[PDB]
C-alpha cells in the first residue's frame, strides 16, 4: 500500500491536523510535546483494517489497535468545575492500494460508543481477504506478491514449527505481531537458527545420499539464497561504517548468533555495542519479514517488496559519523518501501532534501500544522540546520557567553 | 420535564388504571399490596428512553428497567385452580419535554417476546442524544439547561454496617445521569465527589495563606459547597439540630456533622433517621449542582426535573414526619415530586389536591382519586 | 436464658443507665437519637460470650460484636470547642442461665487497649462449651435443650432486587450460625427449606410408586412433615389474618421458587409480593427455622416450646397502621416461651399492650439516662 | 464393526503373529512382557480410520493414533552387540463393517517415512463419513444404527442433553479411543440426570392437569435411567443384594443402593475398587444410550461394536474377579469384548475357545494358541498349573 | 525410627481401633470397604512431626498432612433430621525414635478447632531439629546416619542443581516430598541422568590433567559407588523373574534411561511392561533416597539404612509367578527397613508367616479389630490361603 495524506480531528493532542507524506522518505520533527508519537499511532491505527483481513491476525487480539476512549480530547478550563470530552474522534487516510486503486477511508469514535468504520474501511478489509484467498490456492499458477506493514517502536529493545518454503502458512506468518509495540527479536533468532541448522543438516543428508538429489538440491539452493538476501541487507548498514558483517550462526559459540570483523574475528552479537545491536535488530526485522512474505523472489525479496515502515527514534544509540549514513543505507537496502521516521539529530536532517521534512507545531487551542522548512538542508553543515530548522544556537549559553 | 398523565393496561395488579399528576407534589396513599411501587416502576420504565439517549446508560445492569414476563398480570381461575396470563402489558405517558413541546409515548410487551416501543418513544432518545451533543460543544454562546431525573426506592436505605482517585468521567456534567433510575444506592459516588471538593478548597486556602502570588475556581467551589450544605440543612437542622456536613481530616478523613449541645461527630455514627434523611437529600443536591454548573449558587433552587420517592417516611419519628413534605418543597422549589406513603402523619397539613387514594375492584380495575 | 437487668457506664450517649426487662416482652419507645439501638447493641455484646463458647463463632466477621474505641462516650466542651473521651466503658448484665442458676457478668474497655471481661463471662463461655460437648455425644439417655439466641437489626431488610448444602448445615448447632451478627440470614433458610420440601416430595413419589419400603422410612417422612407444618403455622400466625396470604412452600412449577397463596389472588412467588409481606415473612421464618433446628425432639411444638431471647430493632418497618396493631400479639402467639426485646417509635404498636411492658427512654443535659415505665 | 483376524510382522516385539478372535469374548492370557498391550495397540491402530471422519474426532491428532518409529522391531545379534533397526512395520486387519459386508485393510510404515495407509482404509474413512452424513438428517423412516468403539487402558482410572440431535448422537464418540472412567465424573453426571428427572416428577405431582406440557426430553431421561440401572443391576445384584442405584436428597444428598433386607446404603462406603467397576459399566451403558436413541432403553442391550479392556481385573478382590466377565456378557450381549488378564480366577469362568495364550520364540515367531486342558469350572490351582505353568506351591 | 503400635479414635471410618506392627514386614488385608488406606493415612499423619523439624514442612502447605475436619467421624441416623460429628479425633502412636528410647505421642482434633499436639510430639520435632543441627556441622569426627521415611501411594504412576557428595544440602533433599501422594519419578530420572553424565564427563576430564588424580580419583569413585548400590537393589527384584538388569543412561537412545536383557538387548525403560516400570519406580524411589541420606556408607547405603516404608497395593501389575518373589526381594534389598504394605493376593500371603498378617474387620457401630489368621500360611498352596484367610472358594459359582 501507500499513504499520501492524513487528517486528524479531536485525536489525542491535536484538535485538527493535516499532514502529507513523501513517496519514499519523510522525517517528522517536533521541538516539544508528543506530536510525533501521536502521528505515528494514528497512521498505525489507519492500517489495521487491512491486517484484519487476514485470519493470521487472529493470533493478535490487542486492545490497542482500535481507537480508545482515552484517545479522545479532554478540555480542562481553569474557571469551570466540569470537564467535557470533544466528540467525535476521526482519522481520515488517503492512499493507494492495488497499485492503481486510489482510496480515502475513515475511522471515527463517538464518546463511549464502540468505534465505527465507514464503507471504504470495510472495502480495505475485503481487499485484504482477496489476497488471502488468492494466496491459499493450490492450483494457482500465477504468483502473488504480498505487501509489507511493520511498526518499530521505542520499546523494541526492552523485552529482549519453522517453515520457509511456500505454503498456506509461512507467508501469512509474516504478518504476525507486525503492528505491536513489543520486541520481536526472539522469533527472528529462533527462525534464523532453525534455518541455519536445518540447511546444514539438509546438506549433510545431501552429501550422505547423493542418489536422492532429485529435489534436495533446489531446497538447499533456496535455503542458501534466503540467507544471502538477509546478510546483504544487514551488511549494507553495518559494514561500511563499523566493519562488522556477515551475521552468522555458530553452534560452537554455545548455540548463539555471531558476527565477524576483519581484525577482531568472530564475536557473538550479544556482546557488541548498543548501536550495532539496534541496527541489526531493525534491519533483520524488515528483512526476514520481506523474505517470508515473497519466497518466489528468494534473492531480491528485500529489493522489490513494497509497503510501509514506521520508525520512532531511527538514529538511537548511533554516533554522529553513523548518523550521516543511516537514511541512505535504509534507502539502498529497501529501494521500493515507504519509510516514515522520527528523529532529533541535526546530522540526520542534513542528508535529506527539505521536501522530506515535516515540522510539527501546535496552537494554544490545539490546532496543528505540519510545515516544510523554508531554508535548505541537503548537503549542509550540521550547525546550519541546527539553527535554521530547529532554532538552537551552536555556541552554548555558558557564563562567558553574555559578553 | 413534566409528566401529566399515566395509563396502565394489564400491568402487575391493575387491569386498567388512569392517574393524573400534580405539577409540584403528588402523594400516593394506600395499604400494603395496593400498587404504590407498581406506579413508580411504570413511571421509571416510561422515563428510561430519555436516559437511554445518553452514554451513561451503557453501564446499567438493572434488569427491572425493562418490562419483563413477570410484569404481565395473572388471573386466578378459582374453579380450575389455575393461573392464566393476560396480554399485552402497556404503559402510556403524556407530558411535556421542553418548553412548549407536548408529547404522548407508549411502551408495550406481549407474551414472551421482547418489549416494544412506539414511534414517539424514539424521539425521546433522539432528544437525549441532541442534548448530549450540545453539551460537548466547544465555544458555544447559548447555554444548555439539563433536567433532573432520579428514582429513590427502598434500595437507597443505609442499614447497620452497610459502609457502602475519581475517574475522568466523574468530572462531566452528564455524570449527573449515572445510575439515576436504577434500583441501587448512590452514596459512595457523592462521598467521593464531596471529599474531592473539600480537599481542593482546602488546598486553595493553604496556598492563599502561605504565599500570596485561580481566584474564580475558589469562588465556584465555595458556592457549590454552600448550595449542598443549605439543601441538607433545610431538612435536618430544625428538627434534629445537626446542620453542617463537612469533610474532616482530624476524624480520620470522614464526613462529620455538628450539633450545638453535642459536638462534632461522624455521619456513620449518627442515628438511622439522620443517616437516611441526609443521604436522601444529598442524592438530589449533588446532582443538581453537577448538572447545571452555570447557576453556581441556585443550582438546587432553580433546577427542574422529576424525583420519585418510595416510602418517604422510613426511619423518621412522627414529629419529623409532619415536616418532610414542606422541607422538600423548600429545598427544591422547581422540581416535580412523586412520593408514596402509608403513614397519616405525613399528610397532616397537605392540600387535598395533592393526594391520590388507590383502590381496585374484584376484577382488578383500579382508581386513584382525590380524598373527599 | 433469661436476662433481667442491664447497666451501662460511659457507653455512647449514656453517661450511666439502668434498665429492667420484662419476662416476656419489653418495648423501648423514644424518638430518633435517644439510644434504642445502643441498648440492643449492649445486649448483643453481653450475650456474645456464650456464643463464643461454640464452633459456629469461628466464622464471625462482624467487627461490631466487640467494644470499640468509637463506643467510648465523647463529651463536648463548648468553651474550648473540644471533644474529650471518657473512660472506661462498662456493660453489666444480670440474669439466669439455666434453671436455678443466677449470675452477673461484666464487660469493660479502657482507652485504646483491647476490651476485657471478668470471670463469670469466661464461665458463660465454659457453659456453652459443655453444652456443645453434651450435644456431640453418642448413645446418651439425658436430653439436651438448647436456648434460642437471635438478633434482628435493620440489616435484615429485604429491599428491591436484593436477592449443595454443606455437611455442617445438618447439625443442631448450626442454629447458632450468624445468630448475633448484623447480617441477613434469608438464604440459609431458603436453602434448608428447599431441601426439606424436596426430600418430602421424594418420599411421596416413592410411596406412590412402590408401596414396599414404608417401615422405619415412614418415621423420617413423619418428622419432615411435622417440621414443615410447624414452620408454616408459625408464619401463618402473622400474615393470614390481615393480608390473607398463607402456606409458604417450595414449587417446582414456578421455576423452583418459594411461593405463597391467596384465596382471591392466586399462587405467587414470595419475591413478587409487597415490601411488608416479604419483610414480615423473612422476620418470622428467621425465628421459626432456628426453633426447629435447635430442638429436633419436640417435632411440632419446636416453635411453641423453645426458650431464648430475641432482639428486634424497629419491629414495624414496612407495615401499615392496621398491621401495626397486631404484630406484638402475633409474635406472642407464635412463640409463647421466648423473651422479646423490641424497639419502636410508632404509637400504633402500643395500642393494646400493658403499661408494665413499656420503657420510655429519657436523658438529661449531662447524659444521665432513665428508662421508666409510663404513668 | 467386527474383527475376525489380525496379522502382524516386524511389530514391537513380534516378528510375525496371526491371531483369530472370538465372536463375543476373547481373553489374552500371558505373563508380563508377552505382547498383550502390543495386540491391543495394534487393534486400536487398525480401527482408527473409521473414527477420523466424524467431525469431532477429526480434531484430535494423537501420536499414538498413528504408527511411530518406536513401534519398529529391533533385533539383537549378541556378536556385534548392537541393535538392528528392522523395517517395515506392518498391520493387516480383517473384519466386517456392516451386515454381510466383509473387508480387509492394511497399514504400513518404513523407517522415518510417515506411515501411508491404503485406499482400502480410505474406504472405511468414507464409510464413516457416509454414516455421519446419514445420521445428520432430520427426516427419514429408516433408523440409523451406529457402532460403539471404545478403548479402556491401564490409564483409564485417572484425570447436559439427551436430544435426538446430530450433536448428542455424535457425543458418543468423545475420546472414545482414549476414554477414561473414574468415580467422580460418574457421580457428577448421574446426579445431574437424577435432579433433572425429579424436577419433572415433582412438577407432575403439583399440577396433574399439565401432563402433556413436556415429554420429549423427559422420556429420554427416564429410559436412560432405566438402561443404566439395568446394567448396574447385571453387575452387582447377584454377588450382593444391592440394586437400583439412585440419587436421594433425603439420605444426605447422596447416591444410594437398595437391599431387600438391609434397606438403603450409600455408595461412598464401598471399597475403591468396586466403585470403579460400577463407574466403568455405567459409562459403557451411557455411551450406548447416547449413541442410539431410537431404542431408548435397550440401547445397551442392542448396540454393536468393539470394546478393548487392558487388565479387566485391576483393583478387584478375588471374589469379584469371578463374575466380571459374565456380568459384562449379560449387560451387553451384542458387543465384541477383547480383554487382557493374568489372573487365574478370571479364566476359571470362561470357555477355552475364548482364551488365547501368547508365545514368542528366540526370534519373534509369535504364537497365539488355545489351552490344551480345560478352564470352565476348574479350580484356581489347576488353571494356574496347566495354563500358566506356575506351581501353586511357593518356592520357600 | 520404628512404630510398634497404633490406636485410633473417631477417625475416618473407625470408631476405635488398636493395631500392632511386626518388626520387619506386616501385611494388611481387608475384604470389604475401606480401612487399609485409613490405617496407612493415620500412620503417615503420625510421622509428620519428624519431617516438620527439617524446614521441609507445611511451608509448602500440603494440607493433607494434618488432621482435617472431613477426617472426623459423621453419624447419619435415619430417624433423625440432624447429623452430628464425633469428637475428638485422636491418633496415638507408640514407637522408638532411636535404639534405647521408647515413646508414645498423640495428635488430636476437636470439631472445627485447629489440631492440637501433646508434649511428646513437640519432643519428636525437637529430636528432628537435633539431627538437623548435628548434620549441618561438619566440624566433627564421628558420623550420624539419618533415618528414612517414605510413602508410596496408589497414584505413584499417573503422570510419570544436582549435588551428590556430602554438604549442608544433598542430605536434607532426601526428605523432600517424602510423604506426598504424587509421583516422584521425574526428579529421580533427572538426578540419575545428571549423575551419569557427570561421571562420564569427569572420567573423560581425568584423561586431560591426571595431576589431580588424587582428588579426581576419590571423587569419581563416589559417583561409581552410589550407582553400583542403586543398580544392585534394582537387580534384586527385576532379574531372577524377568532377566532385565543394569538400569543405565545412554545419550545414544535420545537421552533416556535404558535396561538390558541377555537376549533382547538394550531397550528404553519407557517401552517395557507395566510391572517392570512399577517395580523400577518403587525400588529406585527407595534406593536413591537411601543413598542421598547416608553418603558416608558409600557402598551399602541401601543395606544399612533404617526407617519406615508404606506401600499401598505392592503387587500391582505383577503376574502370579512374580507375586511369590516380591516380598523376599524387598527384604533382601533393604534388610534394615520396616515395611507396611497392603495386598489382596493369595500368592503374596503364602510367602509370609501368620505373624506378619493383619486382617481388618469392622463392626456395625464402627468398632474395628485387626486380628491374626488362625491357620497357617507359610509355604502353603494358594487355594488353602484363599479359603482360609479370605473366605473365597476356589471353585467358581458357574451355572
Ligand atoms: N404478575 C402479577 N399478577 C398479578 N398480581 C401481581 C403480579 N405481580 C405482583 N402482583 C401483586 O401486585 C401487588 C402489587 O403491590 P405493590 O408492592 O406494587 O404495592 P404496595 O404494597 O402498595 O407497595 P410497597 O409496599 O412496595 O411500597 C403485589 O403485592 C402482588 O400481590
Ligand atoms: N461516641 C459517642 N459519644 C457520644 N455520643 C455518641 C457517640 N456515638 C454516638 N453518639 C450519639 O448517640 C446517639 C445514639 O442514638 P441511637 O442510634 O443509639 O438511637 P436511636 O436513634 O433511638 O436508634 P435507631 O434509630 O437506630 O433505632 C447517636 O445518634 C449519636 O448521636
Ligand atoms: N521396539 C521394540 N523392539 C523390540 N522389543 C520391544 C520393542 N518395544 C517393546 N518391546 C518389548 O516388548 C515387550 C512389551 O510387552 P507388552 O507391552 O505387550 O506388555 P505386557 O506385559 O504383555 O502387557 P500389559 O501392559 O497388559 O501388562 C517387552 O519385552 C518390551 O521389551
Amino acid at each position: 500500500m501507500r499513504i499520501d495524506k492524513l487528517s486528524l480531528l479531536n485525536f489525542r493532542c491535536f484538535k485538527q491536523l493535516d499532514i502529507t507524506f513523501d513517496e519514499h522518505i519523510t522525517i517528522l520533527v517536533a521541538p516539544n510535546g508528543a506530536g510525533k508519537t501521536t502521528v505515528l499511532d494514528a497512521v498505525r491505527l489507519a492500517l489495521f483494517p487491512f491486517i484484519r483481513g487476514f485470519d493470521a491476525s487472529l493470533y493478535v487480539k490487542d486492545k490497542s489497535l482500535a481507537i480508545r476512549t482515552e484517545d479522545l480530547r479532554l478540555i480542562y478550563r481553569q474557571e469551570a468545575l466540569n470537564m467535557e470530552m470533544s466528540s467525535p474522534a476521526k482519522i481520515t487516510a488517503t492512499g493507494e492500494w492495488a497499485s492503481g486503486k486510489t482510496a480515502t477511508w475513515m475511522l471515527d469514535k463517538r464518546g463511549e460508543q464502540p468505534p465505527h468504520e465507514d464503507k471504504m474501511a470495510a472495502q480495505l478489509t475485503r481487499w485484504g481477504e482477496q489476497l488471502q484467498k488468492r494466496v491459499r490456492e493450490e492450483h494457482s499458477l500465477q504468483q502473488v506478491e504480498l505487501p509489507l506493514m511493520l511498526y518499530l517502536g521505542t520499546a523494541r529493545l526492552w523485552y529482549q514449527e519453522q517453515r520457509l518454503d511456500n505454503s498456506a502458512f509461512s507467508r501469512l506468518s509474516g504478518y504476525d505481531d507486525c503492528l505491536s509495540a513489543t520486541s520481536n527479536y526472539k522469533q527472528f533468532e529462533q527462525w534464523y537458527s532453525w534455518l541455519w541448522l536445518s540447511y546444514r543438516e539438509h546438506q549433510i543428508t545431501q552429501l550422505e545420499s547423493p542418489s536422492a538429489k532429485l529435489k534436495e538440491g533446489v531446497r538447499v539452493q533456496r535455503m542458501k539464497e534466503a540467507i544471502q538476501a538477509i546478510q546483504q541487507a544487514i551488511n549494507c548498514l553495518t559494514q561500511q561504517v563499523t566493519g562488522w558483517h556477515d551475521l552468522e550462526y555458530s553452534a560452537s559459540h554455545n548455540q548463539q548468533l555471531v558476527m565477524s570483523h576483519p581484525q577482531y574475528g568472530k564475536i557473538p552479537l550479544s556482546q557488541l555495542s548498543d548501536g550495532l545491536r539496534n541496527a541489526v535488530a531493525m534491519v533483520a526485522d524488515i528483512a526476514f519479514r520481506c523474505v517470508k512474505l515473497n519466497p518466489h523472489l528468494q534473492n531480491d525479496a528485500a529489493l522489490k517488496t513494497q509497503g510501509i515502515v514506521l520508525i520512532d527514534e531511527v538514529d538511537m544509540f548511533l554516533h554522529p559519523a553513523w548518523q550521516q549514513q543511516i537514511i541512505q543505507s535504509l534507502r539502498s537496502a529497501f529501494p521500493q518501501i515507504q519509510f516514515i521516521v522520527t528523529t532529533h539529530s541535526p546530522q540526520v536532517l542534513s542528508t535529506v532534501k527539505r521536501e522530506s521534512i515535516r515540522l510539527l507545531e501546535q496552537d494554544e487551542n490545539g490546532n496543528g500544522k505540519a510545515l516544510m522548512p523554508l531554508g535548505a538542508t541537503y548537503g549542509e553543515p550540521s550547525n546550519d540546520v541546527l539553527q535554521s530548522v530547529m532554532g538552537v544556537d551552536p555556541q552554548p549559553a555558558v557564563k562567558e557567553k553574555a559578553d
